[PDB]
Order: C-alpha cells, then structure tokens, then sequence
C-alpha cells in the first residue's frame, strides 16, 4: 500500500520496496510515494538499500512525499534525492556525507545534521524556507525567497539566529576558541566554514549573501575577542572577506581594515626570514591577492619587509593558480619597489631584467629579482625567477651559486666567501632555506643508512617522501609491512637498545663525533620525536595502529639519549611514561600521536635549536 506505520524497519523497507520498483522501470502513482509522517529514526540507508543507490551517478530517490517525517540519528549519506518533500520533517543529526537534494521542497525542516558527517550535503534547485541548516552546507544551487514574518526556530540552547535569505543560521553564544574554528576556520576543517556556506550561493544572490556576512560581522564584532583569538582565521576571515562582493559592504570593509592589517604584520614577522610553504590553489587564489593589497596600502613594507615581499610577487608570478589580474598587481607593485630611492641604485645596466631598469616578466631566466640585505644598506641579491623558486623551496641537489651579489653599483666576486656565510650575515631568508636543505640531507643519510636504497628502494622512497608532507596515504600496517619494517629496525636495537656501531652512523651522519654528551642526547630526543612522528596516525600509522617497530626505534633512540645526558630530561618518571606508551603491553588499544606531541612540546621548550636543526620542517 505504500504505507506502513510501525517501527522505523518497517518504514525503511516499504520505502526500499517502492525504490526498488522505480528502479524495476515501475511508474509510481502519487498514493504510492507518499511516506508522510515516516518514521527513518536510526537506520542506516546504505544497509537496506542496494549499493547503486550510493554510487556516484548511481539510482536516485525520485518524487517521494516525506512530509513531517522523521530522519534523527538515520544515515542518509551518500544518497541523491531528487523531486521529494521534505517539508516540517525532522533531520536533526542525521548523517549527510555528500548527500545531494534537487528539485525539492526542504521547507519548515531542522537541518542541525550530525558533526560526523564528512563532505556537506548540496542542494540543486531547492528551497529551504524557514529552514535551520548546519552552517556547513553546499547552497551553490539554493533556491532564495523573501522572508516572512516568522519567529526563528524553538531551540535547547545556542546563540542567535541571522538570516541567509529565507534560511536560518544559528550562531554560537559566545565566540569561544571552539567557536571560532567550528565556525570560521576552513583552512583546519577541509573547506568548510560558515563563510564558505554563505559564499556558495549563486551570484544573482550577492545581496543575499552580504546582508548574511554583514549579520555575521555584527555577531564577531558584537564582543570580539583579541588577537590571540582571532589569530587562528585570520587568514580564513580575509580568504573570503576581502574579495567581492564583500568590498563593497561599508561595515565589513570596516571591520576586515583591522583585521588584514593584523593578518598582515603577523606574516611579516613569520615569513620575512623564513621561506614561505609553496602556496596551493587556495592561497593562490584567495591569499596572494590580499597580500597585494596590504603591501599596496603599506607601501613601507615593501622595503622594510623585502623578504616577505619578494617571495609574495614570486609567488604571484609563478603560481599556476593566480589570475592575470593578481600577476599585474604584483609586477605594478614591484615596480613600485624599484623606483624606491634604496633599491634603485642596485638596479644595473648590464644585468638587470629586461637591461632598461625594468624586469622581464616574460621570461623566467631573466634577472627580475633584487633582494636588500638585512643589515648593510648598500648591498644587494640579484637572480632570476627560477632560481628565486629553487632558493625558497630547496631541492635535495639545488645550488646557492646561481645569484649576483651588488654593491658600490658594481657585480661583486661570490668566489672564496661560502653562500652559508653571506646569508647568515645579509640574507636571513637563505639562511634558513640552506639550514632546512641540510636538514633534510642529514635526515636522508639517516634513511640511507637504516633503509638501503638496494635493498628497500620502496620503503626508502616512502619514508623520504613522508617527511615533505604533514599527512600520509601509506600506512605500513598490513602484514607485509609489519613483516618487513621488523627486518630492518629489529636488528639495529639488540637486547631492545641501540647497537653501538648504529650509534656511532649516526653520529658521523650528524658530525657529532667529537660533540658534548648533552649535544648528543638532545639530538637523539629530537630524532626518537620524528620516528614517534612516522609511528603516528598522521604518517604511517593509524589510529589504532602504529607500526611496533617504528615504536621499537623510537624509543631506543630516547633511551640512549638518557644513558647520555639524563638531565636533558624534565623527570625520571617522565622518560618512564613516555617508555611506556611507546610500548604495546597488549593494554594499549588506542592513540598515540601522544607521545609524538609531548616530546616535541619539551623539545621546542629546552632545545628549540636542536629540534629545528634535526625534524623535517613540514613536521614542526
């Protein structure tokens, strides 16, 4: 009868029947679609129905009436609804990965979906009226109307609500440190962020969308916090906030001034001297072009802050993301820079980009490029494009030989002065783009030694290429892993502590043959840090499985650390417990990136030098 109105098995399974018939070819009358008042709570879709009906492109649940149904607690992911009324239901924690809604009516619905969804649900060619979503939706295809007269909805708890057109947003009480992330933060939560939501809709609903922005400015200006606070989505805030059509709201262009001024002292004191992370499509796209505009509103920054500046107009020349307009707007501010009475005078004939006192921005091998010295006025860095790309991200093989050093007007010898030498001096940026190469030979020598490229090439390949990444596709936790990594770290770590001869490799890998006690044992702290690392849910473990013999390592290597130089060391009981979570006494099911993260907290603390000098940079 298509019909029936027992327990949420019995709904679930005429529902699965009438599908069924759909999907049999069946034209269903309207009496046989219509499920009013269903009862879905807790069932699981993808185990009723068959696995088409979760596919990408796969079937599709078309013109059903779910009309003040129930779907609490059920899992809807994965699943496209196409042409049903969802109108007075209840979704209340309903799990949504990526499930889509076309053509429907999801009016009057709680839309306040579980957090252990994955990907937003999206929603083509469907109203949400009256309707309160989770503030991490897909309205790319949303249908807006007016809104009514209507109360928000009746709540438990939580804060106020704005409007996004004719949907409700709820917005937290306070804008707490948890807040701010849950809220803000789609740099940490994979794209998603109320300002990623509100920025989804389409463009014909601009005013829309900066009414809801403005409204949201009003809820974080409404008792904003600080700058400790803010901190975190500062970047996220001007990632969205400081593109169109937002610059054209007066009150969030007023508020965003302060914010990507803070945004933008905070990279001036970060990446002045530090190489910046090559920027992705986001921070192409969304990131450079603000940068552009603060160097463009503090013009003073381009000379006092030439580190960070010129690897800002790099990147917007390189980058394979960036608009036209973005690369115009670096090379007009470039321009800026070297009519500027300090750098002009470096700018030589012979030399310098297109030999006219202006770059070659259609060419990479052209010299484009002068960077002032940090701390003699008149000496200065020429070098191309390219070369500038392989200096900031340092390959295993790139040379620090390829540039023209200036002064008194003239090309100066770099013959019997050693680049490590000038850079520390003049080129702080260098410095630690040579410091992070050497780095990351030293760690690779380790892997050599360990992990023969003859012998192991795969696993070699793979632990090398971890080490450039916060996060890892590999997980050496099948059998054949466990089998082969005990073949290669077992016989380092006789009676479980480190052999004297594996000791001895490290240390000449490390030239600290001839070091202090100490010198060693903290060495040996920060690399047993980064092989806890490679055991960790992030890289090679799970997180309910973490290699045993990376584990093993890891903690001979902090052992013999502590028969060196125990003082190195906060406590006695201390070096116990950390012992202890790195072994598996059958009683730890579950976790650690633990251990991993308080070591390194005590190494930061004591010898942040030491720490720097030996982890791979993308871990710290």
């Amino acid at each position: 009868a298509t019909s029936s109105p027992s327990s949420p098995a019995d709904w679930a399974k005429k529902l699965t029947d009438a599908v069924l018939r759909q999907k049999a070819g069946e034209t269903l009358t309207a009496a046989d679609r219509d499920f009013s008042n269903a009862d879905f709570r807790n069932i699981t879709f993808s185990k009723i129905l068959p696995p088409s009906f979760m596919e990408r492109d796969g079937d599709i649940i078309k013109g059903f009436n779910f009309s003040n149904s129930k779907f609490t607690y059920s899992d809807i992911s994965h699943l496209h609804f196409d042409e049903c009324r969802f109108t007075y239901s209840t979704l209340s924690d309903v799990v949504c990965s990526n499930t889509k809604f076309s053509n429907s009516d999801m009016n009057e619905v709680f839309l306040q979906y579980s957090i252990t969804t994955q990907q937003q649900p999206s929603f083509i060619d469907t109203t949400l009226k009256n309707t309160l979503i989770r503030h991490k939706a897909n309205l790319s295809g949303v249908i807006l109307n007016e809104p009514d007269n209507s109360s928000p909805p009746s709540v438990s708890g939580g804060g106020n609500f704005i409007r996004l057109g004719d949907i409700w947003l709820q917005m937290p009480l306070l804008w707490t440190e948890n807040a701010v992330d849950g809220f803000l933060n789609h740099e940490h939560n994979n794209g998603k962020s109320i300002l990623m939501t509100i920025d989804s809709l389409p463009d014909k609903y601009s005013q829309e969308k900066v009414q809801a922005m403005e409204d949201l400015v009003k809820s974080l200006r409404g008792g904003r916090l600080t700058e400790a606070c803010i901190r975190p989505v500062e970047s996220s805030l001007v990632s969205v906030l400081a593109h169109p059509p937002y610059t054209q709201s007066a009150l969030i262009s007023e508020w965003l001034g302060p914010v990507q001024e803070r945004f933008f002292a905070h990279q001036c004191q970060t990446y002045n001297d530090v190489p910046l992370p090559a920027p992705d499509t986001y921070y192409q796209q969304r990131i450079l072009p603000v940068l552009l505009d603060s160097f463009d509103r503090n013009s003073a920054a381009m000379t006092t802050h030439s580190g960070l500046f010129n690897q800002v107009i790099l990147h917007c020349m390189t980058g394979v993301d960036c608009t036209d307009g973005t690369r115009q707007k670096a090379a007009a501010l470039y321009e800026q820079y070297l009519a500027h009475p300090a750098v002009s005078p470096h700018i030589h004939n012979g030399l310098f980009g297109n030999y006219d006192g202006s770059p070659d921005w259609t060419t990479r091998a052209a010299d484009n490029f002068l960077l002032l010295s940090s701390q003699d006025s008149d000496t200065a860095m020429m070098l191309s494009t390219d070369t500038l790309l392989t200096m900031l991200n340092p390959t295993p093989d790139t040379a620090w030989d390829n540039f023209y050093l200036l002064r008194a007007g003239e090309n100066v010898s770099t013959a019997q002065i050693s680049p490590v030498e000038l850079f520390r001096h003049d080129f702080p940026v260098f410095l630690a783009a040579f410091n992070q190469q050497a780095t990351q030979r030293r760690f690779g020598e380790l892997i050599d030694i360990i992990l023969s490229t003859e012998e192991h090439g795969e696993l070699n390949q793979q632990f090398l290429a971890a080490t450039n990444q916060k996060h890892s596709t590999v997980k050496l936790i099948d059998d054949a892993s466990v089998s082969r990594l005990a073949t290669i770290f077992d016989p380092l770590l006789p009676e479980g502590k480190l052999s004297p001869a594996h000791y001895q490799h490290i240390l000449s890998a490390y030239h600290l043959t001839d070091a202090t006690p100490q010198k060693q044992a903290e060495t040996l702290f920060c690399l047993s840090t980064a092989f806890a690392r490679y055991s960790s849910s992030a890289i090679f473990g799970t997180e309910h499985d973490s290699p045993p013999a990376l584990r093993g390592y890891a903690e001979a290597l902090m052992q013999k650390a502590w028969e060196l130089s125990p003082a190195i060391f906060p406590s006695s009981e201390q070096f116990t417990e950390w012992s202890d979570r790195f072994h598996g006494l059958h009683g730890a099911f579950t976790c650690t990136s633990v251990v991993a993260d308080s070591m390194q907290r005590h190494a930061r603390k004591y010898f942040p030098s030491v720490l720097s000098s030996i982890l791979p940079l993308a871990w710290a």
